[PDB]
């Protein structure tokens, strides 16, 4: 908000109709002028006979408008009847803008209410024979754009109500260089009828919608993102929004998503949501609920075919479009539909954010380099820890299982929470109940990605041992009363895991990657670097974490993320096992 | 051609402008598409003027055709009729559930479920759907050629149907955490303001404690405040060696105000007669609804469960009488519950929003099967030391080392609590700690030297 | 008249009713079967083609024609049986032949009531003979079951048990896949499920050492595959209870309480299982397969020339495994199970039991 956006108390103003942008923007003394409040007053005081038509400078600066409107109805009301009309459209159009206000521009519904309602300014045409006026909302302002982007809504406003000054809402002035008569003046030299202004609104200065003066009472919002059934039925599947799925569910296409209809039924809000893109003798037809269920059972009996859904390993699917690992573009609309993404990790995908230098990439260089230094005996371990976490971002069947070894405060924690910020809701913590014992396997679907975390030290006595029976099961596709497997698994462990047998099948599904890196306190620092357990010992710091859960380093791990992934596994995707670093299978080695 | 038949054939048109006019229309036959602005509409007047009431009209009427809808309007005086309208777009049950929606007094959450505005606040449910209620209720904001036809019932479950296939997209529910809703209402905690009707409407907050806030009682002076400070001051001294504990037992009161998530898990140890159970009495009826007593289950039986499932938007957990889990025959506390129940979002629809604070009572020091040093960073204990004996075993309790004071019992005041008589003024309380304590920040600091079990790991250290 | 377009409808014998309860339409080239969502409306619309116009137009109104599908299930009484052929193979888009090679797709297909499918499309330009693919695949074959004088009844029987994978009838016999590791069992399984398609199904060791969605899933599959049993000839195991043994070979098994058992029962294995007691009727439904190559690195390729349980020990192929999750092999792999079955199988499809080969038998023989 600066001083233009503050306020804008110099007003613009033309003669007549029909001036040219080039003598606009050549300031001719014949057509345009700029004024101020009491200059202007005085020349609509001392030179009544001349037509004055208020706008801006420019659309570049000064889009900030209060809100207006012009009512024009070939007709004469009486007073009582006057008010009850005034009093139903200034509800109506109230709620209107309000809700859109909140339903595009994100503000507080009840806030523009309260600011609409509150203060209003009305004019009177001295017209008798028709009820004319322009309505100017005081303490409302918005930019144009967004009146722009409003003007349809209450264009279905009007042409829905039935009180006669809402359906004689006149929206054709909503458009760029818009001019409005200011009050006390001529519409043309030959007619003589003027606008009047009315209590209790006595100054001029509550007569111009450009006038900004932003008080205490005032709300800004602007727009953020700059057999007839039959046919109907066929139209729409034409679109290609609605599919059926093997496990005899549809999944329809709503927000630039696919979503499922286990819910309370969608295909009907599919129905209503694109009929505007639909010819409107069919769109009047559209609206009435029987008939929407009718087109829905024939879409229903029109959808034979079933289609298997999430077949990309290599596309990270976000909550407003899919993201290609080969590449680094993004789609956001019907190329993302293409590719039949189910789950997302339930963010917006943010380009600014996803660009590579970063005030943040820094710093996160820094811990990753902390946690895991880039040091010559730091080599394989290093790239193991790179390929094991570059492996979530690939939605396939995952034949190997790692073991996060580390001592104490060795960041391990750290790493899960910029690896859940990083990807969302594709990455789950999992209990110990899957290994040394179900929902815990059933919401583990379409996952990316599953830790399992504290084992209490099975070496010693009263364990149930790893029995790597599970970690068999979990390496099979599809785990079981069935679920697709997509998600590479993880385990925290402190001390090395036991297992009871062991077998030639174990060695190839175990993976470790080791954590030696102390973040120590400084009164302990010291008895620190006396183990043996501890390659390097940096100084804890307690702002990191609440750095860690405002999502603050979530895109820039993500490019980390899929940097590796464009490096390790392209053109084929596979982990490998490292047996040589537990010694419990040396003994059979 | 002066009509456009884009919107209605021109037969049903007329015959709806006929159905308005109750009485015969003399020269309906000659009304075609190419004269209907022009012909004037001559009326037998046998009956009453259906727009103007009187007995007649000394001139015929006429139609124009404007914004998709035909004007009618009378000749002559203008004054002496009233304008009529017949729209020819949409169904009237849609345009009256556009305007319902309009109002933004329904919505939905991320749980598929629908959260209605009936009476200055959020109502929610489940089993049965509530929005034609919220239709009957708000068929006073709208206009009579809506409120007219908003009572047959079929209408409105069609009126619901529309509104449930317009509601596309989820709203965030309980994003301010210094908020406390009431059913009349939310207070305000940065300041003292209490938003009673449209102004508590903003926050969307779909719990309530369940009863209505009174500015009669949330003054300051009160009939019941200075004994609620004799009470306070008896159950927590003023004291400089139990000083410290003071304000850790205040910080700990006011965290059960805040909606949000909860950096540790509070112990009220303390032996018998001590006042815990005087606290969580004063604090469930302090808060209505926001406390919730639970088993011992969700911390010794396997959370994935009612127990842990009532929890949610609960802004207090209350754990009663750990069982002595130091002796024989008993379930340890397992502290992969202390790593569940502080991180946001409880598994447990098997997800849950967590804004309880827990606070576990015990007369025993508890022990875990296992303790990690996130433990250290998550546990804080009171400790309460004021004795509320008979007066047949005050020397007995005089003479024990676990107490340094024994007071008087009085048995008046559970009775007295119970009929919440400190209800208004131990929630002002709760508000000035607030106010002194979380703002403009709210965390919670344990108290690792504390628990006998750490002092063990202390002793490796 | 939508009494006529329902008598029209079964003219063209497009629905049917089973002994399940459950109708099954021909739409698309295929008898679907459904329960939760009824198919009759689909295939109304479908075939709204085949009818006069002055139907045509009535069939479009979803009352109408919940009129007609009303009408077409108050006629049909009979069942009409189900999956009576054993020597067809039902392809996604039409049936196979065994006794000759000529497949169908279109109303020929269905005559043979087939409700299972290999779920993927039959192609043409593939299932030829000579193949860039049949060359190596021929090869992979002849190096993990020799073509030698020793290597005779070990491989005929290999061949059988494969071949009998085609057949949609109950099996009379069970083999054992025993041999070392690195010999290929899993390279044949993976070969035998991308030949077949969807009638494969892999499930654990449940169903034999225990008395159950493991039993009721494999209703009309024809192969079923058990592994890794886990050294039950060694202590801290759970032995065979042939019992089960016993039930899998009778054709109607019970696990909706019965199903039909048209799928070949085979377990691999490294270790010679123990059984709980040896009875006569043991004798006639165990069978052996042994392996005897062995794909091993080149580091420990001495170790595996001298070991006395492998014949040859040949070069891993890293790549080949990559290669069959691709399903290259596909289409020569089932000509080569079409030309074994056609040799063994036809006209008669029995198998004959090994116990000359269990040594647990050897006691009593
Ligand atoms: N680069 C860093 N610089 C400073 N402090 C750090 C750094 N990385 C992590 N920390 C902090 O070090 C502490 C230990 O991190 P954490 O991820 O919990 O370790 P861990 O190995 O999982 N621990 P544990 O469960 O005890 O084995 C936390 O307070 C982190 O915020
Ligand atoms: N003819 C062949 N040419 C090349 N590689 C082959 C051939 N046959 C098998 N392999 C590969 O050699 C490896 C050993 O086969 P595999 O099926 O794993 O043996 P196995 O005896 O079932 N193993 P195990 O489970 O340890 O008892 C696998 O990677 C096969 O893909
Ligand atoms: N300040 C006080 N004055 C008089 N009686 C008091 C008191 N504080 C507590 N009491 C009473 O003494 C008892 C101690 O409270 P209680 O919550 O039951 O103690 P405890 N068993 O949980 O340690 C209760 O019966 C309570 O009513
Ligand atoms: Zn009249």
């Amino acid at each position: 908000m600066d001083a233009a956006i503050r306020g804008n108390d110099v007003i613009f103003v033309l003669k007549t109709i029909g001036v040219p942008s080039a003598c606009r923007q050549n300031e001719d003394p014949r057509f345009v002028e700029a004024f101020k409040c009491d200059e202007l007053e005085r020349y609509i005081d001392n030179n009544p006979e001349c037509t004055l038509f208020e706008s801006l400078r420019d659309e570049e600066a000064y889009s900030i408008v209060r809100i207006f409107m012009d009512v024009d109805l070939d007709a004469c009301l009486d007073e009582i009847d006057y008010l009850t009309a005034i009093q139903d459209f200034i509800i109506e159009v109230s709620n209107c803008v309000a809700r859109f206000a909140f339903t595009e521009c994100g503000a507080i519904h009840e806030n523009v209410i309260k600011s609409m309602r509150s203060n209003f300014s009305l004019t009177k045409s001295t017209n008798r024979d028709k009820t004319s006026f322009h309505i100017i909302f005081l303490d409302t302002y918005t930019t144009m754009d967004t009146l722009i982007a409003m003007k349809r809504t209450l264009l279905e406003l009007s042409r829905s109500s039935e009180n006669p000054l809402t359906r004689s809402i006149d929206t054709a002035v909503y458009r760029r260089k818009t001019t409005l008569r200011v009050v006390g003046t001529r519409k043309n030299p030959n007619c003589d009828t003027i606008h009047v202004m009315q209590p209790p609104h006595d100054n001029i200065e509550d007569y111009l919608f450009t006038y900004v003066d932003m008080n205490n009472n005032s709300y800004y919002f602007s727009l953020q993102r700059r057999n007839k059934l039959f046919n109907i039925a066929q139209r729409i599947l034409d679109t290609n929004s609605v599919l059926l799925t093997e496990r005899g569910d549809h999944i329809v296409w709503i927000n630039n998503s696919w979503k499922f209809n286990s819910e309370e039924p969608l295909i009907t809000k599919l129905i209503l949501s694109i009929r505007h893109q639909l010819p409107k003798e069919y769109s009047s037809e559209l609206l009435c609920p029987r008939k929407r269920k009718t087109v829905e059972a024939n879409i229903r009996d029109m959808l034979v075919d079933s289609v298997e859904t999430d077949t990309y390993p290599d596309k990270l699917p976000f909550k407003n479009g899919v993201l290609d690992l080969v590449d680094g573009m993004f789609y956001s609309g019907d190329d993302a539909k293409k590719y039949t993404c189910t789950v997302s990790t339930g963010f917006k995908f943010d380009d600014t954010k996803f660009v590579e230098d970063s005030p943040e990439m820094e710093e996160l260089m820094n811990i990753i380099n902390d946690i895991q230094p880039l040091t010559d005996e730091n080599k394989k371990n290093r790239e193991l820890y790179e390929k094991t976490l570059s492996s979530c971002l690939c939605g396939a069947t995952k034949g190997c299982l790692t073991f996060f070894f580390g001592e104490t405060a060795t960041g391990k924690s750290t790493t899960k929470r910029l690896l859940k910020s990083a990807i969302g809701d594709l990455f789950v913590e999992t209990g110990q109940t899957i290994l040394t014992d179900n929902p815990f396997i059933a919401n583990m679907h379409l996952k990316r990605s599953v830790f399992c975390s504290e084992l209490p030290d099975f070496a010693c006595s009263g364990s149930k041992k790893i029995r790597s029976d599970n970690i068999k099961k979990l390496t099979e596709p599809c785990v079981i009363i069935n679920n697709r497997n997509h998600a590479t698994i993880i385990i925290d462990t402190n001390y090395k895991p036991v297992f009871d047998r062991i077998d030639n099948a174990l060695m190839r599904r175990i993976a470790v990657v080791r954590f030696r890196t102390h973040f120590s306190q400084p009164s302990g620092r010291e008895a620190a670097e006396n183990n043996d357990a501890y390659d390097k010992v940096k100084l804890l710091d307690e702002g990191l974490d609440g750095k860690i859960q405002n999502n603050r380093y979530r895109f820039a791990f993500l490019y980390l993320l899929v940097k590796w992934y464009k490096k390790y596994h392209i053109p084929i995707m596979k982990l490998y096992p490292t047996p040589e670093e537990i010694p419990d299978f040396a003994f059979y080695l």
